[PDB]
């Protein structure tokens, strides 16, 4: 019974309310000088799920990239497909950069010198631009995928997945048959990893207290005015992002905003109270019906959008890589800043899970900037993003079904007018 109602429980809320009682009971036992046995004693259990997030990050990028970008190929595009994958993929790097816009215009992470032991986290060197633009082709995918390196996994899998769907449509029968069974094996790897994924976010609760407190037991590191200014950093910015992007967008292409943003201010009522963008698609659907466009190419378009558009998560990751980046000390570089553009629009193109893709996004941006989730200082720094993640994924949802929402109806317009 007990358990039953533990894990009927939504995952963000749970999460939220360890990271509450994190807060709590590490400034409790941290007042009480009880500072060692908080240590030796609760950072296995929160070093652990950092552990299993590190764990679940690499085979997510390959198998999933590959699905993805074999659902996005020019081989199976028409003449709305290429518009929508341009749209979807212009937006989203549009979104990271307000992201970064707005994360340079406040100062998330300045106030919270963040140090395990006594150490500050000593950052690596970074190469020239023209050495990461080199280096996003890999000289070995199997050596790219032992090691980290989530640009060069990245890569490969967009290839590997628009050379399947190319051999997908060739006039032999043993060849399509063999990338088929090839599709469906990997395919079938990133649907086994989405329920191991499920399984640690489930988890993640006990992980994220077991971090926060010890977090709070070795310093008074004064968090809560900074996650407060993040969430007003990350509501500013989708606001921002919705007002000037979309508002910008439709008045070049000539529709008017207001009725549009009437019917789809009442799409966004409905997908902010059930937090969901999956479970608005009828209910968006019935909004592009009602603005009265094309059935055919709404009902090709929102599924697709639904699951690969994601404009909300992705200015939340510039916005949480840049506090993870200032809560530390380091600073980051014009190339580690298309680093974050790269990895978020490429990362935002095939994964979609219901719970924690979000998590396991930041863990890829992470990975791929340089902060690699294994210094304890990264962990903390992403553990307190992962709590503040609920409140920031009510609004990163509204923004997600606005984007694919305002995508539709901008390219119904050019292709039936």
């Amino acid at each position: 019974g007990l358990y039953r109602k533990y894990i009927e429980y939504p995952v963000l809320q749970k999460i939220l309310i360890g990271l509450i009682l994190g807060a709590i009971v590490g400034l409790i036992l941290g007042h009480y000088g009880y500072a060692h046995a908080v240590h030796t004693y609760v950072k296995p259990f929160g070093d652990l799920f950092v552990r299993l997030l590190c764990m679940l990050v690499m085979p997510i990028v390959f198998a999933s990239l590959v699905v993805g970008a074999a659902s996005i190929s020019p081989a199976r595009l028409g003449r709305v497909g290429v518009k929508i994958v341009v749209y979807y993929l212009l937006t989203s790097a549009f979104a990271v950069t307000l992201g970064i816009i707005m994360a340079r215009l406040f100062n998330p992470g300045a106030g919270i010198h963040l140090a395990v032991g006594g150490q500050q986290f000593q950052p690596h060197q970074a190469p020239p631009l023209v050495h990461i633009l080199l280096d996003i082709v890999p000289t070995n995918p199997f050596g790219a995928l032992a090691n980290g390196q989530v640009l060069p996994t990245i890569f490969f899998a967009i290839i590997l997945g628009i050379a399947i769907t190319y051999l997908m449509n060739s006039e032999n029968e043993k060849v399509r048959k063999s990338a088929e069974t090839l599709l469906d094996a990997i395919n079938g790897l990133a649907e086994a990893m989405y329920k191991i994924v499920n399984g640690v976010m489930q988890y993640a609760p006990i992980g994220v207290f077991a971090l926060i407190a010890y977090v709070m037991a070795e310093q008074g590191v004064h968090v809560v005015g900074e996650l407060a200014k993040v969430t007003a950093a990350v509501y500013v910015g989708l606001t921002l992002q919705i007002l000037l992007v979309y508002f910008v967008l439709l008045k070049i292409y000539g529709i008017d905003p207001i009725s549009f943003i009437k019917h789809a201010k009442d799409a966004m009522l409905t997908a902010f109270v059930t937090r969901s963008s999956s479970g608005t698609l009828p209910v968006t659907m019935r909004v592009a019906k009602e603005m009265g466009i094309s059935e055919g190419i709404y009902s090709f378009t929102l599924p697709l959008g639904a699951t690969i558009n994601m404009d909300g998560t992705a200015l939340y990751q510039g916005v949480a890589t840049f506090f993870i980046a200032n809560a530390l000390g380091s600073h980051l570089t014009v190339g580690q800043q298309l680093t974050i553009v790269l990895t978020a629009v490429l990362a935002s193109i095939g994964t979609a899970g219901v719970p924690g893709a979000g998590a396991i996004m930041l863990c890829m941006v992470l990975h791929s900037v340089g902060l690699p989730l294994t210094d304890p200082n990264v962990a903390a720094a992403y553990a307190m993003i992962l709590g503040i993640d609920a409140i920031l994924d009510m609004g990163r949802t509204m923004v997600n079904v606005t984007g694919d929402l305002t995508g539709t109806a901008i390219v119904a317009k050019t292709e039936g007018t």
